[PDB]
Formats: structure tokens, C-alpha cells, sequence
């Protein structure tokens, strides 16, 4: 029996076997030594003792706003806003780590893009249970699990009141990094780029970008419909793009993500930001007259790369924290500390960002009340409200919790199902196991997890063994914050994935984070100034109400 | 006239075109402010000033032995290297800055790996002359300035001992990276990877690399002759390998670097380095038992990265150098520094490592010697003579002087004549405008340049201004340290890349460099006491002279 499979490696240790049945723990740089890593030094000690509970932190963040908005006007915000950039992000691995192939560091892991990144191995495929060594020789029905515990019953709006204009955005930006690989299996990605490279308005390859481009003051090719701007179609810009058998090239709009067709919400957000690449362009033209298409072009790409970035952090995350700790995104807060600026897309990032409990039962849209048959794969209704319509609708209707279980809409659960079908092939370790490796203490029952009593006893009585459940499940399952949107483990394990991306990215460097960059302090100030309102209401002839919360 | 051609900001600041003929300086982080950027800060000024010329601390450096070795065995040794290391590499652009098609940063010449990256911005294609404003309005024809000037009529040896061992080490370690792609033309590279991952013996892509291994305990094909261990023949691997037209696959062997078996010389380093990687494997084997042919593959080939950058610093660079300070491969001497672990190989450094002059007039091998055309294809020499024989030969014969002029070999004089032109079409900003980028002073003549009268004329009457001087030219045609290889250009520019390239590597990073990445401590040692002599002796029936000094 392989002794690596009881994992026994603490503290980030590197379980190697070594002759026939024995094994070591590499516990170098971990703060620990011993067999298995647990014998701290005297400075791990203090830091792990004199620290608060996830639970208490997150307390100190929603509580006391006088007390904060003081210190959200001085530089005890940024001496914060810097702290959590640091800790979250010392806790993935860069240069990145393991793929579905290697559970090693490798030469091909780290050059080979295609490949996702993995924070802990996989459970070895010759342990004596799917889950390491505990569980039931067979995992619980994925189907059934998803039936019993994810399938919404009774619509549970978010307490936080986020709404589906934050909904759609997530499904936006999410979906430029995260490009599973149909013809590779999973493990496998196309958004090479890994984070926020903006691959799903310019594409993640040249020649699609290429074919978008209009090559002419360094815009993107678009068409007038009703005097309004909209994303060319497939005709004028003949890019492969997943619509339905049937729909001609014509009737199908051309942006980046060949997926984006398939939901109103997304395209809405395409349109906006190519509205805001070729308003960016003007920008530029204005203060270089001499720049050809491709600098102006390349110039307005850096630019939009700020401006998400910014909204992400400062408006995006800010409202999913519930935070009264203003957070802010300014680069130059990292200048002074050691901090690769690359990043490489986590399989168990993708895991975590399926947040599907976000969709509602219905669209509504002013009086009309759309079902997901009608919205679904509509290709008139973008351009039959139009942008200010839609983000107005968007903004105004909440979005569901996505922590707590039961509250996936049943048009979508078959997206939970093969989650959790992928999380075995790519054979995840154990919630537990993923608990640990990001602070926390594991689990030592299911009404622990759940803060309640049936699901608990009907979960046990499945999995057998808190040890044995899973990574997905885990996350939608586990009890949530007080009226936050989802539990701890989703903000310990996801604020690390999501910082390091963001700040990761090399706009973010000393070298990159110059006016010159962004073509002088006219385009600098676009990314420092950017706004959800602005990015929509600059674009728009009206400006509707736009935010990631609900009026 | 583009006011950006008279390269008006200094000190790395960013020329940026403004209105119609107007420009700016983008001084950021440069030290200095003012409309070019140089009027320096306080500590600026006092480093500037306090900071002795690479002239004088090349002297401290090759003077006093007995001083050194005190200092050598002191900690004193980690804190030179530190500094040596910090310093050299901060003169690099990390994430990666412009390429021959953007002159400006932008998205795609940070993720696109096929472009060589560039320190300095090409000149602009609308200046006034070929350099910028200085010189005539055509440069001096290529061919005449190599048979002028770089031609060799009397061998010159390199007064520094080195020998062809070294020579040979030199063009096989250095064609890992240095891949210029004939397809796609000049400014682009076949070397994805960027540095020292080995390519040249594991191939530059998946497809080779897999026709080139057993896959079998993770080792590399190979085949017997005379008892010894020699690369497969293309008949067994069938891999692409440029050899001329007319010679049978069964004589072609298959090694990773498709110019290999254009040398001797270098395919003896192939054949060295393939043996290394099988025996790697067996020590492997030995300790994990359980391990599969993959992981000992990826194991291994690690370990040899790391055996190679040993090498390259502590003997290698230290033969180049000539210093009695003890150079040292210590990734933890970074650990508390701001690094960034990621290298983009640039086309001066490229154009920089073209060492030509290093090869003799002839090859002597014993009683034997041997001409270009007795060697230049070569394909049964290696196998004659064996490993060892070769080792002992290459280690006895004195390679050329680099720099100081009139030392290439007319067998070859046509590479350069072709560097001088590649040059110009990658439109290389001026001989002194890269000595200001690395920090030395623009030469104020030609006879400054070269420290003679003679050449200095004649280029002057050519070249017409000290200011037009190219690149390439002004490296090989520099005036040389005392009894060195090469002038202080070839240093103080190569540095910095070198270094940067080496320490860049992500196995040099915290998260990489532990006993575990390199299968245990038996795989750690073998790159922390990694040495030339070992990599030949300990894969050869008997150790001959083996060095990169002549005995
Ligand atoms: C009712 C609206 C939505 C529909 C119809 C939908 C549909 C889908 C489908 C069909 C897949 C691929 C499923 C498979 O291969 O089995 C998918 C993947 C995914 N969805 Fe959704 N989704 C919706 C909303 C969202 C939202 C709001 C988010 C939150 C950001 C989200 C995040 C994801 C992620 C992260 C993936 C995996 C991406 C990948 O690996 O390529 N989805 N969704
Ligand atoms: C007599 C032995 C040698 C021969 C016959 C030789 C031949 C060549 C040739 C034919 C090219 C390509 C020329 C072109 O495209 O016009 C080349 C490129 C080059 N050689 Fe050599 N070379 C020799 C020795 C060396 C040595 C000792 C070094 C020093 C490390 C060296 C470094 C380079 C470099 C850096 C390049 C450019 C690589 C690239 O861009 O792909 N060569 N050499
Ligand atoms: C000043 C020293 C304080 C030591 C208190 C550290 C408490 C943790 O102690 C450690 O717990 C592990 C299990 O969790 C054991 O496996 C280790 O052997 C034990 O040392
Ligand atoms: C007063 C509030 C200060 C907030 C700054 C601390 C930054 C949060 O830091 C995070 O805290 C978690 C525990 O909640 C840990 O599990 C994470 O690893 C750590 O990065
Ligand atoms: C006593 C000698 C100490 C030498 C260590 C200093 C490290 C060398 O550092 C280098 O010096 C050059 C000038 O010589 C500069 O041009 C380079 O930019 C700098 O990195
Ligand atoms: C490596 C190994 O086999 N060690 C075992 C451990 O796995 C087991 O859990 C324990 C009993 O509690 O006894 C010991
Ligand atoms: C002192 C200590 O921690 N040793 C433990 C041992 O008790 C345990 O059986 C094994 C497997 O988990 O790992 C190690
Ligand atoms: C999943 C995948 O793409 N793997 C491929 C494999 O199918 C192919 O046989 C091999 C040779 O090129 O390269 C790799
Ligand atoms: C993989 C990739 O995108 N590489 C591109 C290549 O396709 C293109 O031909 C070249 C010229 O722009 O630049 C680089
Ligand atoms: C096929 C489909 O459902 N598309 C709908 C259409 O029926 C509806 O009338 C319109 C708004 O009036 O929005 C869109
Ligand atoms: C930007 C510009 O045109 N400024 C010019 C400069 O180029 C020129 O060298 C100088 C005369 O010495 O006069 C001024
Ligand atoms: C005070 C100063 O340095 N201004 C200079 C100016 O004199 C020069 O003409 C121009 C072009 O080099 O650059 C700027
Ligand atoms: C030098 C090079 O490879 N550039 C290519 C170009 O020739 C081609 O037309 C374009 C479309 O794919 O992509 C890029
Ligand atoms: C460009 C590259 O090397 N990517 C490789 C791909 O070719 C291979 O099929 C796959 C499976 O190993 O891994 C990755
Ligand atoms: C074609 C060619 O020049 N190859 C030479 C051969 O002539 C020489 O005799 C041998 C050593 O004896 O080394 C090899
Ligand atoms: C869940 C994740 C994708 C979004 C998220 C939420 C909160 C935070 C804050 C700043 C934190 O570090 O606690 C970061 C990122
Ligand atoms: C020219 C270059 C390719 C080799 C080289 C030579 C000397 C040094 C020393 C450590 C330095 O920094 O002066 C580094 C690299």
C-alpha cells in the first residue's frame, strides 16, 4: 500500500517514495521539520498560535464601519489592501507546480502551457480507496448527489444582494482564463494566457484576433444595428463560433469567446467591451496622430487589461467580500515585496468558479418575464433592448446564493453532475486534504461542515468518512458566513487563486506599470479611474442604473 | 524629422511620440527626472559618482591572489556574488519588454515566445540615416568591414589559456537558446523556452523529444560502437537533422539540436551529456524503485539543468572572467532579493555571443591535424577516436582571442559578414547607445574605441562618426583588457544577460530548488557538486585532461 495515499505530509511537505515501501517528506521551507512536517520552529509557532480564525477576520471586515471608513482614507488601507495581497498569494505555488500528468515538478509542467496547474497532487491512482484511504470502495452517484443536495427547490436570492449584472460579468471574465479543452480531455486548457489577458474580446489565438481586428485605427470590426454598435457578424469577420446547427453566419455575432453566443448576458458584456476598445482607440488617436493600427491597437488592449483589473478588484471581489475595508488596486503596493509576476490557471480554480447557483428561475426585463428556453440562445434579444435596457434589468435582478446547497436551477444542474464526474478523473484529493492546504483545520464530521443535522447524517451516510468528501460538494455545501453568499472555504481557497491572478499579471510590474505603457498619463489614468458605471454609461446614449449590487 | 531618432531620453527612459512632432520622456523609476530625464535624484547622483569604472573593479578583480583566497573562504564570497548577481541582472527588462515587431510593450510581445525579445527599441524607420541622425546615408558594405577588419591573417590565441574544450562547450550550450528560425526570418526563434532547458539534447519540441527517448527507465536512445555509448542513428530515431544531402540515415545519429552533427565537437558533448542522462537515471532507479519511466525521464533532465548551471557559473563564466574572486551557483543567494525567475532570450544577446574568432586554423587531434574540411561533416571522427581522446585533444589545443579584431577564421568569416547584416535588418540602435544602456560611457572616437590609430582612422573614414558605430562590430573591434579575451563591452553587455539567463531559471526559484524536485539529496548533490571533469570522467573508460585552460 502506497504510504503517500494516508497523506502524511503536513504543511505543504512533498511526499516521495523511496525504496520499495518507504516514504519521505520533503519538508523544506514549510516553517516545520520532523517525518511528516509537524514540528514547527519557534517563529511558525507564534505566527500560528497569535493568529485569528478565518471566522474572526471575516467578523473584524463586516463589522465597525465608522472604524474603517477612517481607515479607508488613510494609508492603513494600503498597508491592509498590501497584507492581503501578500498572504493570499504566498499560498500558490510560482512557478507553478503539478499538471494532470506529473505529480512532480517537472521540466514539461512548467514549459507546457496547454496543461492546467494542480496545488496538491493527485490521489495516487493505487491507493486503496478513490479518496486516499478512507471512503467507500465507490464514490456516491454524481447524479444523485446533485439531485439530493445542489438542485434548488425553492429560489434562494444571494443575502448580499448581489445581482445578474455581477452574475454575467463572472461568467464574462471568468471564461477568458478557464477554456477546458473538449479535444484534450480535462486538464487541458486553450486560454493559454492563463488570467486576464482579455482573450475573450480579442481571442486566444492570433489569427482569430487577426480576423476580428478591423486594422484600421487599431479598432475591432463592429456593425451599426438601430444606430447602436454591436460585435460584427461571423460574415464580416469569419471566426469559428458555437452557435446551434442552423443559425447562418450572418445571424451570428464574431467577439473572442466562441462560447458567448449562447447567452444575452455575455454578449451584452462583448459588446461593451469592444465599445470600450474603439472609444479607448479615439483616445489614443487623439494624443498620437502618428501611431499606426497596431500600436493603437495594442496600446488600447494594455488599457482595457487596467480597467478590468481595477473594476475586478475594487468592485467585482469588493462586493463579494462584504468587506468594509475599502479595497484597492494599485500595483506599486507589492513594489517592495518579492513576488513573481506570472500566473498559471489551477484546475481546482476552475472547480471553484462554478457558480451556477448565480442564474435565477426567470429573466425579467422590464414587465416580460423570459424563461431560460427563451433566453438561452436568443439571438435578437441583445440588439431588441439594447445594451442600457439590458445592464438596467441585470442590475435591478438579484442572483442566488451560491453557498448552502440546493439552489442550482435545474435547467443547469447537469453542469454540477459532470463537475463532480471531472473532479474524479482528475482525481482531486480530498476537501479535507484541501482545507488544510490552505489554513484551515479539516473537518471532523458533516454537521460540522453543515451547521445543521440532515444533510449531515444523509452525506455521512453516503461518503462514510469526512475524509472522503469531495472538493466541489464540499465547497457548495459547507455552511455559510452569517447572510454572506457562500462559506469560508470558498473565500480561504479562492482569494489566493483570484489575487494571484489579478496582480500576477505583467502589467502589474515595475517594468509594465509606467504612463508609457498605456500611452501617457491620459490612458494611465483610464485604468486608475476605471468604473463599472463608466465602463457601461461612456458607451451607452443613456445611462440606466449600473451595479453589481441590487437597488 | 521623428524627434525619437536623435534617442534624446536617457538613463532607460521611454521615448514617446506626441502630437504631431512633438516627444516625451517617460522617466519613471529611472533615477532622474527633467525633458530627457537627466537630472538625477539625490542617491542617484551618488551612486553615479561613487561607483569605481568597470575598468578599475576589473582590476581589483584579476589582482591580489592572495587577498582573494582570504576572502574566497570568507562570507564575504556569497555577499560579491549577491551583489554581482543583483547587479548585473537588474539591467534586464524582466517581464520582457519590445521584439522586431513592436518598438513599445504590448500584450503580444509578452506572451508571444517565437520573438527574441530586445533591450533597446529598433531605430526608427523614418529617421534621417540608418543609425538614427549620425553617419552616412549608407552603412559601410558588410563584407569589406569583415575582410578589413574581423579577417584573420595571423592566429591569435586567447592570451586567458582557453582552449577548444571550451570553444566547443560554448557553441553547444549556447545553440540551446539561440535558435533563429528561417522560416519566419530574423527576430524569431525555434528555442521556445528561452534558456537553459536543455533543448539541445532533449529537443525543442514534445514530438522530437519522444522519438529521442526509450522510454523505458526514463533514458535516451542510444546505440554500440566499440564497446561505447553513442547518440541512435536517425534509423532508430527518426528525428529531423540537418546533414548534407548524400549521407545515409544509419550514419546521421539523432541528438535533440538538429546542427549537431555539423561538429565534432559538438556532438561529443552530445554524446557526453546523453550518457550523463542515462546514468542519472540508474542512480535514480536505485533510490526509487517504484518511480516510472516518465518521472525518471522529467527527474533527470532536471538534474541536468542544474548540473549545467553549476557548471556554466563556477567554471565556465569564471574562465571568461578571469577573476580571482570564486564564482558561485547558489540559487538561496536570491532568496531574500526582488528576482523575477523567467528569462526571454534578446537578439543583442544573440548577436553578442557570435565568438567565432574562438576557432583555430586547423584541428589537432595527437600526432593528427585535421582541417575545416577534414572536420566540418565529419560524421565518423567521434567514433574513431572516442570520447576521452577527443576531451584530451580539445583540452590541450588554445582556442583564439575574441575581441581585438582580425581573428576570424576565413573558413567562417561569412557568419559575421552575415551578423553585420542581420544587423541592420533587425535595425540595431548604435554601438554607444547600448554602451550608455549598460551602463559605460559612449566612446568620443574611434580611437578611443580600439586603443590605436591605424583601424581607428580607417573606420572613422568609413563609418564617418563614432556615434554610426554598430553592435556587433564594436564588440569584436573594442580594444581588449590587459591580457584579456575580450574588451569591457563583451562584459559589462553579456553579464547581465548571461546571469539573468542562468539564475532566471525557474529550478533557481524557492519553490523549485529543494531536494524532492531533484529526487532526493543523491539528485541535489550531483548539481550542487556538479563539474566538468566529473560530467566527462565519470561517463568514460579512462579521464583524460579535461579543462577549459590549456595545460
Ligand atoms: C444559465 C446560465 C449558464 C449556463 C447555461 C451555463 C452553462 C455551462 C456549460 C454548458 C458549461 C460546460 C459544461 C460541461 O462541459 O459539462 C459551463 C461551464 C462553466 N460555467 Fe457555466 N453556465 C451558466 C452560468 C455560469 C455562471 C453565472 C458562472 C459563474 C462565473 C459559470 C461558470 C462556469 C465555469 C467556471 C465553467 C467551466 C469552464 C471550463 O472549464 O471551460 N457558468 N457552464
Ligand atoms: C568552425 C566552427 C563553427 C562553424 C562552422 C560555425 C558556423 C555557423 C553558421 C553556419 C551559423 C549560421 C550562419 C548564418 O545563418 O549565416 C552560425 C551561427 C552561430 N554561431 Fe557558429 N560556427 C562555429 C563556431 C561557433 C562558436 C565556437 C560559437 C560560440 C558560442 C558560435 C556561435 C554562433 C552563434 C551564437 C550563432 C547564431 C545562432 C542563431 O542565431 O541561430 N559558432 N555558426
Ligand atoms: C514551544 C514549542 C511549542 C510546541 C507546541 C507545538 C504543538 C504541535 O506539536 C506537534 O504536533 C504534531 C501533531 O499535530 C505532532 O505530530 C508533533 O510530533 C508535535 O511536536
Ligand atoms: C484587520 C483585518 C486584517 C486583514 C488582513 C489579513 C489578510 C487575510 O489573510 C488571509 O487570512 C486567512 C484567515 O482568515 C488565511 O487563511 C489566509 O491564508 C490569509 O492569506
Ligand atoms: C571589489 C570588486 C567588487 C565587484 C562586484 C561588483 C559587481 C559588478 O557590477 C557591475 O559593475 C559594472 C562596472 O564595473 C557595471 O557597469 C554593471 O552595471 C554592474 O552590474
Ligand atoms: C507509513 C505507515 O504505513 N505508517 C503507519 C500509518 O500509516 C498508520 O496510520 C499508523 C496506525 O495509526 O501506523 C503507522
Ligand atoms: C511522529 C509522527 O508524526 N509520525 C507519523 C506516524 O505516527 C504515522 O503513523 C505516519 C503516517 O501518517 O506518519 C508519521
Ligand atoms: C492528449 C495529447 O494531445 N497527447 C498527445 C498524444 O496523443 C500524441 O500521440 C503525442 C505525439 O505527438 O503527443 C501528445
Ligand atoms: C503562437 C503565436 O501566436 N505566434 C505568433 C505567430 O503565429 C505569428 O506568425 C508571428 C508573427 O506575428 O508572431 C508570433
Ligand atoms: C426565440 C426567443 O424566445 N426569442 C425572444 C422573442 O420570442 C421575444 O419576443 C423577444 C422580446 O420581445 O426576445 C427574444
Ligand atoms: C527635439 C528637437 O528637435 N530638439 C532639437 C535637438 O534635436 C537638436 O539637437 C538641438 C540642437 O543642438 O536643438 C533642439
Ligand atoms: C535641457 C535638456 O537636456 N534638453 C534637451 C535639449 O537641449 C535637446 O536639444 C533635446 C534633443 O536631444 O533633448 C532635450
Ligand atoms: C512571419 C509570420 O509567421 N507571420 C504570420 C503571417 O505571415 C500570416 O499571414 C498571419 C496569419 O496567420 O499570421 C502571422
Ligand atoms: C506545445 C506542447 O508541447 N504541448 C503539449 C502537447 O503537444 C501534448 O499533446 C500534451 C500531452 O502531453 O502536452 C502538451
Ligand atoms: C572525410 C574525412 O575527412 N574524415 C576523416 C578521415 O579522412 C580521417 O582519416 C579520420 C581519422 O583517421 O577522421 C575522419
Ligand atoms: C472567492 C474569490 C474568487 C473572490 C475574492 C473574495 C474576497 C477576497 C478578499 C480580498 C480576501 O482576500 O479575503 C479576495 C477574492
Ligand atoms: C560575457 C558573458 C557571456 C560571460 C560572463 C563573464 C563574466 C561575468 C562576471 C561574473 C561579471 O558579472 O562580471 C559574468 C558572465
Amino acid at each position: 500500500v502506497n504510504p503517500c495515499c494516508y497523506y502524511p505530509c503536513q504543511h505543504q511537505g512533498i511526499c516521495v517514495r523511496f525504496g520499495l515501501d518507504r516514504y519521505q517528506c520533503d519538508c523544506t521551507r514549510t516553517g516545520y521539520s520532523g517525518p511528516n512536517c509537524t514540528i514547527p520552529e519557534i517563529w511558525t509557532w507564534l505566527r500560528t498560535t497569535l493568529r485569528p480564525s478565518p471566522s474572526f477576520i471575516h467578523f473584524l471586515l463586516t463589522h465597525g464601519r465608522w472604524l474603517w471608513d477612517f481607515v479607508n482614507a488613510t494609508f492603513i488601507r494600503d498597508t491592509l489592501m498590501r497584507l492581503v495581497l501578500t498572504v493570499r498569494s504566498n499560498l500558490i505555488p510560482s512557478p507553478p507546480t503539478y499538471n494532470i500528468a506529473h505529480d512532480y515538478i517537472s521540466w514539461e509542467s512548467f514549459s507546457n502551457v496547454s496543461y492546467y496547474t494542480r496545488i496538491l497532487p493527485s490521489v495516487p491512482r493505487d491507493c486503496p480507496t478513490p479518496m486516499g484511504t478512507k471512503g467507500k470502495k465507490q464514490l456516491p452517484d454524481a447524479e444523485f448527489l446533485s439531485r439530493r443536495f445542489l438542485l434548488r427547490r425553492k429560489f434562494i436570492p444571494d443575502p448580499q444582494g448581489t445581482n445578474l449584472m455581477f452574475a454575467f460579468f463572472a461568467q464574462h471574465f471568468t471564461h477568458q482564463f478557464f477554456k477546458t479543452s473538449g479535444k484534450m480531455g480535462p486538464g487541458f486548457t486553450k486560454a493559454l494566457g492563463h488570467g486576464v489577458d482579455l482573450g475573450h474580446i480579442y481571442g486566444d489565438n492570433l489569427e482569430r484576433q487577426y480576423q476580428l481586428r478591423l486594422f484600421k485605427d487599431g479598432k475591432l470590426k463592429y456593425q451599426m444595428l438601430n444606430g447602436e454598435v454591436y460585435p460584427p457578424s461571423v460574415e464580416e469577420a469569419p471566426v469559428l463560433m458555437h452557435y446551434p446547427r442552423g443559425i447562418p453566419p450572418q445571424s451570428q455575432m464574431a467577439v473572442g469567446q466562441e462560447v458567448f453566443g449562447l447567452l444575452p448576458g455575455l454578449m451584452l458584456y462583448a459588446t461593451i467591451w469592444l465599445r470600450e476598445h474603439n472609444r479607448v482607440c479615439d483616445l489614443l488617436k487623439a494624443e498620437h496622430p502618428t501611431w499606426g493600427d497596431e500600436q493603437l491597437f495594442q496600446t488600447a488592449r494594455l488599457i482595457l487589461i487596467g480597467e478590468t483589473i481595477k473594476i475586478v478588484i475594487e468592485e467585482y471581489v469588493q462586493q463579494l467580500s462584504g468587506y468594509f475595508l475599502q479595497l484597492k488596486f494599485d500595483p506599486e503596493l507589492l513594489f517592495g515585496a518579492q513576488f513573481q509576476y506570472r500566473n498559471r490557471i489551477a484546475m481546482e480554480f476552475n472547480q471553484l468558479y462554478h457558480w451556477h447557483p448565480l442564474m435565477p428561475d426567470s429573466f425579467r426585463v422590464g414587465p416580460q418575464d423570459y424563461s431560460y428556453e427563451q433566453f438561452l440562445f436568443n439571438t435578437s434579444m441583445l440588439v431588441d433592448y439594447g445594451v442600457e435596457a439590458l445592464v438596467d434589468a441585470f442590475s435591478r435582478q438579484p442572483a442566488g446564493r451560491i453557498g448552502g446547497g440546493r439552489n442550482i436551477d435545474h435547467h443547469i444542474l447537469h453542469v454540477a453532475v459532470d463537475v463532480i464526474k471531472e473532479s474524479r478523473v482528475l482525481r482531486l484529493q480530498p476537501f479535507n486534504e484541501y482545507r488544510k492546504r490552505f489554513g484551515m483545520k479539516p473537518y471532523t464530521s458533516f454537521q460540522e461542515l453543515t451547521g445543521e443535522k440532515e444533510m449531515a447524517a444523509e452525506l455521512e451516510e453516503l461518503y462514510g468518512d469526512i475524509d472522503a468528501l469531495e472538493f466541489y460538494p464540499g465547497l457548495l455545501l459547507e455552511k455559510c458566513h452569517p447572510n454572506s453568499i457562500f462559506g469560508e472555504s470558498m473565500i480561504e481557497m479562492g482569494a489566493p487563486f483570484s489575487l494571484k491572478g489579478l496582480l500576477g499579471n505583467p502589467i502589474c510590474s515595475p517594468e509594465y506599470w509606467k504612463a508609457s505603457t498605456f500611452g501617457g498619463e491620459v490612458g494611465f489614468n483610464l485604468v486608475k479611474t476605471a468604473t463599472l458605471k463608466k465602463l457601461v454609461c461612456l458607451n451607452t446614449k443613456t445611462c440606466p442604473y449600473v451595479s453589481f449590487h441590487v437597488p
